[PDB]
């Protein structure tokens, strides 16, 4: 898998997310304070933030490719296309920016 360090409001943890399996599976495995939702992309409140590396969230709701470069991504239907660091609870970041990055 790819090693993605999820940045949670409680800290950070490196998970192993397969190139076929969405981050949240490995994310919850790692022990994050990450909720569980649809895994189908019915919303974007559970939108992770690509702090580092990259992931596959092309079919994200109202998030665009540029947002991924900005470091804004989806946790439900996305997984690392490389080893990365992914912020969790920063859903707003796609909506505005959250001023994190
Ligand atoms: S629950 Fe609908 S996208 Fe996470």
């Amino acid at each position: 898998m790819y090693k993605v360090t999820l940045k949670t409001p409680s800290g950070d943890k490196t998970i192993e997310c397969p190139a076929d399996t969405y981050i949240l599976d490995a994310a919850e495995e790692a022990g994050l304070d990450l909720p569980y939702s649809c895994r189908a992309g019915a919303c974007s409140s559970c939108a992770g933030k690509v702090a580092a590396g990259t992931v596959d969230q092309s079919d994200q709701s109202f998030l665009d490719d540029a947002q991924m470069g900005n470091g804004f991504v989806l946790t439900c239907v996305a997984y690392p296309t490389s080893d990365c660091t992914i912020q969790t609870h920063q859903e707003e970041a796609l909506y505005e920016n959250l001023y994190f990055q």
